[PDB]
DNA sequence: GCTAC
DNA sequence: GATCG
DNA sequence: CGATCGGTAGC
């Protein structure tokens, strides 16, 4: 038999006693126009977060779809794509309410070129979503995943600095063994290299943040965000924990529960989903 | 598989 | 990137 | 371990 996973029920109180304010959602959506078509939409409607993140849209601004203009919900919306390259990478952040603050990239030229990261900066934390650079089949792209891991973590380690940092997305790390089902066999595969991984632990430690699901199940195995769309991966639970939300430790406090929405359809990552009492 | 996930 | 020599 | 086949979106 296969090792399966079933999460747990939305847990919607914090410790300390306080139930939930704020519902984040995350999803890398391999495709933002052909996952509207497989309805992706009509599932965001029905888990109605307050947030809302996409990564991997591989659409400019003048070709999105209108449906996203028929979402009352997320009126507040902001795109970037990449300078030259069409149809690759891409990040969205869909909001109920206006943020403050938003801008794109990390504020490096380097690496601010293929539309990754969207920043949103509200009243009590800064939110941060990330399409993170992947090393490639034949980990042709390693040493630039590298470069970007570090400019990544002291960019990241600057927000946290002056407020309280929610980072979301496709990390494109699974960090420790237990993050997916087959540890030994992908040891030089993209996003199970060491260097990837004691990249992750790094920004960990460094900036520093928290694994928010991690935190709240230290011990559950088998639970992943990505199967891959080939030898029918995801129907035998053979994936990666891919997506995270990344918690200044100060937010802990508030942290109701990190969920992992494994029955939702439309990409070959699944979406996750953020409980804050603030 | 054209590439790149 | 799961799979099989 | 390493070569191979092989889901998919969008160009
Ligand atoms: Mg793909
Ligand atoms: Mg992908
Ligand atoms: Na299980
Ligand atoms: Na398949
Ligand atoms: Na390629
Ligand atoms: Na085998």
């Amino acid at each position: 038999g296969p090792a399966l996973y079933e999460d747990p029920p939305d847990q919607k109180t914090s410790p300390s006693g306080k139930p939930a304010t704020l519902k984040i959602c995350s999803w890398n959506v391999d495709g933002l126009r052909a996952w509207i078509k497989k309805k992706g939409l009509d599932w965001v409607k029905e888990e109605a977060p307050d947030i809302l993140c996409l990564q991997e849209t591989k659409c400019s601004e003048n070709k999105l779809p209108a449906e996203l203009q028929e979402l009352p919900g997320l009126s507040h919306q902001y795109w970037s794509a990449p300078s030259d390259k069409e149809g690759y990478s891409g990040v969205g952040l869909l909001s109920r309410q206006c943020p403050l603050k938003v801008s794109y990239g990390i504020g490096d030229e380097e690496h601010d070129q293929e539309g990754r990261v969207i920043v949103a900066e509200f009243d009590s934390f800064v939110l941060v979503t990330a399409y993170v650079p992947n090393a490639g089949r034949g980990l042709v792209r390693l040493e630039y995943r590298q470069r970007w891991d570090e400019a990544f973590r002291k960019f990241l380690k600057g927000l946290a600095s002056r407020k309280p940092l929610v980072l979301c997305g496709d990390l494109n790390v699974a960090h420790e063994e237990i993050d997916l089902r087959n540890p030994k066999g992908n040891k030089k595969n993209a996003g199970f290299t060491p260097q990837e991984r004691q990249g992750f632990g790094e920004l960990l430690q460094a900036v520093p943040l928290a694994d928010s699901f991690r935190h709240l199940y230290p011990n559950t195995p088998y639970a992943y965000t990505f199967w891959t769309y080939m030898m029918n991966a995801r129907s035998k639970n053979v994936g990666w924990r891919l997506d995270y939300f990344l918690l200044s430790h100060s937010l802990l406090p508030a942290l109701c529960d990190s969920k992992i929405r494994s029955k939702a359809l439309g990409s070959d990552h699944c979406p996750i989903t953020l409980y804050l009492a603030l």
